[PDB]
């Protein structure tokens, strides 16, 4: 019997105040690299109030991903699990989750995302980036926040960007995020008042819609709150539940992704010079085809696009870890998880690897054109019976905004800045660019 080496930390708190500590977000941080080095890729911990085994070990952390369901589960922490609700897909598990995850899957088809999706897909592009005035400064984070969340509420409510009941259900979600990242204080109350708003809000366009679908007008499921009235038997409070976590699933994530292209590319001119000839070449094609819209043969050109997003994935690392318990005893390289035991796939440790990359802290797409995403050493969107159900729309989203992006603009960096994770990853100075429209 062999427990993996560790410390413990403070009552009730244990290491993760240490665990938590800000760090920049193309490393692991101090209180990982430290804990490998003294203890080796797995390793124990007290962390979020649960004794830990800490996983950054690829080979490990396939295994729990490929296992869920049988020797490990998903398992939040006491606090973070209720947020998104009892019925949240990122927080369920068993037959209710595989009906979540199954309702997911079809809602974003392949045949949906290179017809319906994609059309939304570059509309909320232009509506970005067509304001972006000549010479000026403003936030990239804060722009790419805008276009990610714009497009999560037309895919789950049809609302459409600018108009006012979308302006403020930013705002809303924004109070209610507040409490994720938390006594509780006037910013957690506040975050649990917002929370009943926005359900109350999708309640509210979830009865118009049902309104819609019994006097049988066209095209209700193209959203995904009609297609889960028309095609599933969830009840009131667990359609609630399933928009506002894929609001946040979607909208967390990708704006995140965007910003980390923009940064790394700013830095990498010979990568946005490719992807302007990539991308020149795909716009004179429908030129002389007099087409304007994108459609899904463009996207299946972007080959080198492509290359970059793969690595602004792997250097970037949109998600830190991952939260699980062992369901029974586990035996694995000689070590013994126990019963019960908080278990964190650190996914992000082998995207830095040094021998399975080479040079992993360089931002280089070129890698891609010798490596692959299949096996262990890529697995920016989880892996297993949850693994991401919206990375195909994911890359979808940057393609397009990249490929519009270097076609209209150039930028520079107008203030310092770097990615930390928190970890959440997020820009402290906001990721200030200055831009100038091309010829
Ligand atoms: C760069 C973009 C993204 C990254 C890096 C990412 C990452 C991930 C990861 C690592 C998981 C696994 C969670 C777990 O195993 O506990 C996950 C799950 C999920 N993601 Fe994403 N995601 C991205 C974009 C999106 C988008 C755009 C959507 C939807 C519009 C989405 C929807 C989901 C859903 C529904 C799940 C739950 C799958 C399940 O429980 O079976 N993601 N994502
Ligand atoms: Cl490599």
């Amino acid at each position: 019997f062999n427990l993996p080496p560790g410390k413990s930390g403070w009552p009730f708190l244990g290491e993760t105040i240490g665990y938590l500590k800000p760090y920049t977000a193309t490393t692991l941080g101090d209180f990982m690299q430290q804990h490998v080095s003294k203890y080796g890729k797995i390793y124990r911990s007290n962390l979020f109030g649960e004794p830990t085994i800490v996983s950054a070990d690829a080979g490990l952390n396939r295994f729990i991903l490929q296992n869920e369901g049988r020797l490990f589960e998903c398992s939040y922490p006491r606090s973070i699990g209720g947020i998104l609700g009892k019925w949240s897909m990122l927080v369920l598990v068993g037959d209710m989750h595989r009906d979540m995850r199954s309702i997911s899957l079809n809602f974003l088809s392949h045949a949906r995302l290179r017809t319906i999706l994609l059309k939304d897909v570059e509309r909320h592009t232009l509506f970005v980036l067509d304001s972006w005035q000549q010479n000026s400064i403003f936030s990239a984070q804060d722009e790419a926040k805008k276009f990610t969340f714009n497009l999560m509420a037309k895919h789950i409510m049809s609302m459409d960007p600018g108009e006012e009941e979308t302006e403020q259900l930013k705002k809303e979600y924004v109070t209610f995020m507040k409490g994720v990242v938390s006594l509780p204080g006037t910013a957690y109350h506040k975050a649990l008042q917002s929370r009943a708003t926005i359900l109350k809000f999708i309640e509210r366009k979830m009865e118009e819609r049902k309104l819609d679908i019994k006097e049988r007008k066209q095209r209700t499921d193209d959203d995904l709150l009609g297609w889960v009235l028309k095609h599933s038997n969830l009840s009131t409070e667990q359609i609630l539940d399933l928009i506002l976590s894929l609001l946040f699933a979607g909208h967390e994530t990708s704006s995140v992704a965007i910003a980390l292209a923009i940064f790394f590319l700013q830095a990498c001119p010979k990568a946005v010079e490719e992807l302007r000839e990539e991308h020149l070449e795909i716009a004179r094609a429908k030129k002389e085809l007099g087409e304007s819209e994108l459609n899904w043969d463009d996207y299946k050109k972007m080959d080198f696009t492509q290359c970059v997003i793969n690595e602004t994935l792997r250097l970037g690392n949109v998600v830190r870890f991952l939260h699980r318990k062992a369901l029974k005893d586990v035996r694995y390289k000689g070590y013994d998880i126990p019963s019960g035991w908080k278990v964190l796939p650190v996914i992000s440790a082998v995207h830095l690897d040094n021998s399975r990359y080479d040079q992993p802290n360089l931002f280089n797409p070129w890698r891609w054109q010798q490596q692959n995403t299949w096996g262990n050493n890529y697995m920016p969107f989880g892996g297993g019976p949850r693994l991401c159900a919206g990375s195909e729309l994911a890359k979808l989203e940057m393609a397009v905004f990249i490929h519009h992006l270097v076609l209209k603009f150039n930028w520079e960096l107008a203030e310092d800045d770097k990615p930390f994770a928190f970890p959440f990853v997020d820009f402290p100075n906001g990721l200030l660019i200055r831009v100038s429209r091309i010829l």
